């Protein structure tokens, strides 16, 4: 983008950071974009701006904090602002620079009326917001491939272009022809653009399909009664999440027909191994499946005849630590069917590559059939929404839509006018009114038109808090009577990471972890993640954590002396325990020094509070996700090499059990339960089906299938190779099935007692106690007690009709421990019936001794004890 260091913030105010003396500022305009530097030449009009020593007003400095110190310049009322914003514009001092227009575009043209296509009994109308455009027409087509049918002009009213046609316009395909000034090219360009409000598209979004989303033929059988069939959700506190990629789910599933693998239709195969797997988890108590991006994204061709694949039989013959597998994958990675999909083009349309036919209605109906089928096996559906950036910007290319139409508006820019890229590329600006509008409108589209049950917000910290809250309110007020869905059950969460240009609320109060405290919107708890696994996404891969052998089982990487590692372990245990108690600001823990500390008073990187939430439903507790190494892989990297796979399997279980028995909302990565490996790939977004294999035959976990792709992994290839080559690292089917069995059981334990899912911070503060704390704590053990009403005259409600007390012991030590808790002596504790009947013979040996309150727990085991009310 070229130089644009001034801002047109309101109809009558311009902001520019020039010095006092620099009283001679003028605004130049050229409709045909013909200006040059002399003194400016080739302008239609020149107007002097009167300086404003009142400074920028409250509303401007609140909306754009980062420019709050800029000098304000008054635009004379003689200026025709509507005409000027359609021109090439510069201001000059006596230094020349362009103008960033979003402030004035919102001030004058913020619009709440219909956008996209509106269907009435006798007509179809199209509406497009494009206040800077000099002209807008619509080019129609009869079909996704054929020649032009006709072009119709749209007429502008207050920034919005519209036209109304007959009802027979329905099912045509179309594009907008938009004449608009593009700063990056310094020309008025005729751009061919899709509809931001599209509901369907031809292959690759080349054309927009003028479809009526309410048409009966787009509805699966019994679609309108899906609300009645949706699984009950009594509380957000009952949520558990399973994070799954649509292609991963069925790409390798032989029980699905070959022509129907990798997409929406695969979820209709109820008897498939994959759907039987999800049924098993759902039956054990899992409530939500979070699907990776499933809207129209770039990086996968919708046209299946262009898809390329590796020779799977050849690659199977290569050695487990060879670099040849990744070479073959990388050779086709730009042309294969695979991508996570974090490359947004149009948010409101199902991804064509996941449909049976990317032209016509299959993408709509099949998406609905997917939601319906998941709901029918007891699972609510969460969509991974990516509102923080766009795949592309500018006037050219199939993958640029929003920035084609209103350049420099939907995207966030720096103080020189260059597009911000911290999210990946082409960061959006939800701080702008129509971006905020599009985000909320899209969410309501998915909630109402596809009956989606929740949303995970990618880089929520890059979205304005006001956008998140307005969305939350709109979604949760939807009703079955008015909209066909119970909005009160719709749950929102996201990545509240706080970095780059949105840090320190520089663009407004953003959706960071700290800012979302007290909003009821979940965010990923990175503190528990890193405390359990060790290190961080950017640190040394060998840095150990609570569950990967820090102090207890050192791996040979130097991490201080024995006192240092013991202290680091205890510090991590503090952070874990705050997390296990819902990661609350106000929860009081006896810290490892002996000092009682609130969750907010225990600090992490940059002195920030470990516990930052106001409620447990604000905490998404996780140790694994699609990003970074899988749970199996991180454990395989960090633990001592000499551990057996049997031992590491127990360690995998410990990690997922800490999540499954935590207060707040547990989050599991698809494959946690079956030891899923990516052969240590840290960023597998483009590593294809080969490295992302989800094997529901349970014969393999995909460990030892070659070094992962060099671009993101080569620096760590030396640590990976000997591990991938070592046959003792690889689990067999027996291990995989045992991992699944123990995962199902811990879910069952979570849902066996309301005490694991307390709904408020007050409840957690009153009921949750940790019993192995302080400087003399027993290393490698966490003891978590949860109290219910007991005796006559209780100080709390009775939440659990079966149990009056629950105690969980997480023992990561490679030996049995005996934990004496005198305060829990002389009580009726016994092993949880699920564990009494476990297929794992070791956990059955767990015991309680009444006289001393001793809980005896085997090595590498989580033991749950309950006090029956009988
Ligand atoms: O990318 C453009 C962008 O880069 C910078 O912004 C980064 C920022 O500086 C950084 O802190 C994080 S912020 C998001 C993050 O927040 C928490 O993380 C905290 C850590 O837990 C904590 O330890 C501490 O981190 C420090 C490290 O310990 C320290 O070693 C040092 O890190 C170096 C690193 O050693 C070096 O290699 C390099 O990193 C590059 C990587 O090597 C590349 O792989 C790539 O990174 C990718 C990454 O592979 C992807 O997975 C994806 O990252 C995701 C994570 O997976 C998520 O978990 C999440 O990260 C959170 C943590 O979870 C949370 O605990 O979001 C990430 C972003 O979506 O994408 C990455 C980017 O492509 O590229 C990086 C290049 O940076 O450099 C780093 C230092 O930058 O220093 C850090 C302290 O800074 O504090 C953390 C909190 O700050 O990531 C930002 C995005 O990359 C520029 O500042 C910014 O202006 C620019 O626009
Ligand atoms: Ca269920
Ligand atoms: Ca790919
Ligand atoms: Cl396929």
């Amino acid at each position: 983008m070229p130089d644009a260091r001034a801002y047109w913030v309101t109809s009558d105010l311009i902001a520019w950071n020039v010095g006092e003396l620099e009283q001679s500022v003028c605004l130049y305009a050229s409709r045909a974009a013909a200006m040059s530097l002399s003194g400016i030449q080739g302008y239609d009009s020149k107007v002097e701006l009167q300086p404003e020593s009142a400074g920028l007003p409250e509303t401007v400095t609140q909306k754009f904090p980062f420019i709050s110190s800029y000098r304000a310049f008054r635009v004379p009322s003689s200026v025709d602002v509507a005409s000027l914003v359609k021109c090439q514009l510069v201001v000059a001092s006596f230094d020349v620079t362009g103008l960033q227009l979003p402030g004035v575009l919102d001030d004058m043209f913020a619009y709440t009326g219909p956008l996209g296509a509106v269907f009435s009994e006798d007509s179809v109308s199209l509406h497009l917001w494009a206040p800077t455009a000099q002209g807008v027409s619509v080019c129609f087509f009869d079909g996704p491939a054929g020649p032009a049918l006709e072009t119709v002009q749209l007429k502008e009213s207050n920034g919005v272009w519209s036209v109304t046609g007959p009802r027979e316009w329905e099912n045509r395909y179309y594009l907008y022809e938009v004449d608009v000034y593009h700063p990056t090219k310094a020309q008025v360009l005729k751009c061919l653009a899709g509809d931001p409000y599209a509901r369907s598209l031809s292959a690759n979004g080349a054309r927009t399909w003028l479809v009526d989303i309410n048409n009966e033929t787009l509805k699966p059988a019994s679609w309108d009664e899906l609300a009645d069939e949706k699984p009950k959700l009594d509380s957000f506190s009952d949520i558990t999440i399973y994070e799954l990629h649509i292609r991963d789910f069925s790409a390798h599933d032989g029980t699905v027909d070959s022509d129907s693998r990798g997409g929406f239709r695969a979820f209709a195969y109820q008897a498939s191994a994959g759907m039987e797997h999800l049924r098993k988890l759902s039956d054990a108590g899992l409530t939500h499946v979070h699907l990776l991006p499933s809207f129209h994204f770039a990086g996968v061709d919708d046209i299946k005849s262009n898809w390329k694949f590796v020779d799977e039989c050849e690659l199977a013959t290569f050695p487990p630590g060879s670099d040849m597998q990744q070479a073959a994958v990388v050779a086709i990675q730009e042309e294969d069917p695979y991508n996570w999909g974090y490359n947004p083009v149009l948010w409101g349309v199902p991804k064509g590559s996941y449909a049976s036919d990317p032209d016509g209605p299959s993408r709509i109906i099949e998406y609905r059939q997917m939601v319906q089928a998941l709901n029918r096996i007891g699972l609510r559906v969460v969509m991974d929404v990516v509102y923080n950036h766009l795949d592309s910007s500018g006037p050219c290319g199939i993958s640029s839509v929003l920035d084609k139409i209103v350049p420099g508006y939907y995207v966030r820019r720096d103080t020189n006018g260059q597009i911000e890229n911290s999210a990946a590329m082409n960061n959006t600006a939800s701080e702008h009114f129509m971006v905020d509008r599009l985000i909320v409108d899209d969410l309501l589209n998915w909630a109402v038109n596809y009956k989606v049950d929740g949303f995970r917000f990618d880089l929520m910290g890059h979205i304005m808090k006001r956008t998140m809250m307005r969305a939350k309110s709109a979604l949760q007020s939807l009703t079955t009577d008015a909209h066909g869905v119970d909005g009160s059950k719709i749950y929102l969460y996201g990545e509240g990471w706080d970095f780059a240009e949105v840090a320190r609320n520089q663009r407004g109060i953003n959706g960071s972890q700290l800012n979302m405290s007290g909003t009821g919107i979940g965010s990923f708890n990175d503190r528990i993640r890193d405390a359990i696994n060790g290190g961080n996404p950017f640190g040394n891969p060998l840095q150990q954590g609570f569950n990967t052998g820090l102090f207890l089982e050192p791996n040979g990487f130097y991490q201080g002396n024995e006192a240092d590692t013991r202290r680091s372990l205890a510090t991590y245990a503090d952070q874990i325990q705050i997390g296990l108690a819902g990661n609350l600001r106000d929860y009081v823990l006896i810290s490892h020094t002996g000092e009682a500390k609130k969750g907010s008073e225990i600090h992490t990187f940059d002195g920030l509070p470990v516990g930052y939430t106001a409620s447990p439903i604000e905490t998404i507790n996780y140790v694994s996700a699609h990003d970074n190494e899988t749970l199996f892989d991180v454990i395989s990297v960090k633990t001592p090499m000499i551990l057996s796979v049997d031992e590491r399997c127990r360690i995998n279980h410990l990690a997922s059990s800490m999540m499954a028995l935590s207060q707040g909302i547990p989050f599991f990565h698809a494959g946690d339960e079956i030891l899923r490996s990516k052969s240590i790939d840290r960023d597998s977004y483009n590593s294809g089906d080969w490295f992302n294999k989800l094997d529901f035959t349970y014969e393999t976990n995909n460990w030892g299938v070659g070094l992962p792709p060099s671009e993101k992994n080569e620096d760590n290839w030396p640590l990976m190779k000997p591990r991938l080559e070592n046959p003792s690292f690889k689990p067999a089917k027996g291990h995989i099935l045992a991992a699944l069995d123990s995962f199902v059981d811990i879910l069952k334990i979570r849902y066996s007692s309301p005490l694991f899912r307390l709904s408020t911070a007050n409840d957690i503060k009153q009921r949750v106690r940790f019993h192995n704390t302080g400087p003399s704590l027993v290393p490698g053990v966490i003891v978590m007690g949860i109290e219910d009403a007991r005796g006559e005259s209780p100080e709390m409600a009775q939440l659990d009709t079966n149990f009056s007390y629950v105690v969980t012991v997480f023992n990561v030590c490679p030996h049995e421990v005996s934990m004496d808790i005198p305060a829990l002596a002389s009580m009726g504790f016994e092993l949880h019936p699920v564990q009494v009947n476990s297929s794992d013979t070791l956990v059955r040996k767990s015991a309680y001794e009444a006289a001393t309150g001793r809980f005896t727990v085997p090595g590498r085991t989580v033991s749950v004890f309950v006090e029956p009310r009988c």
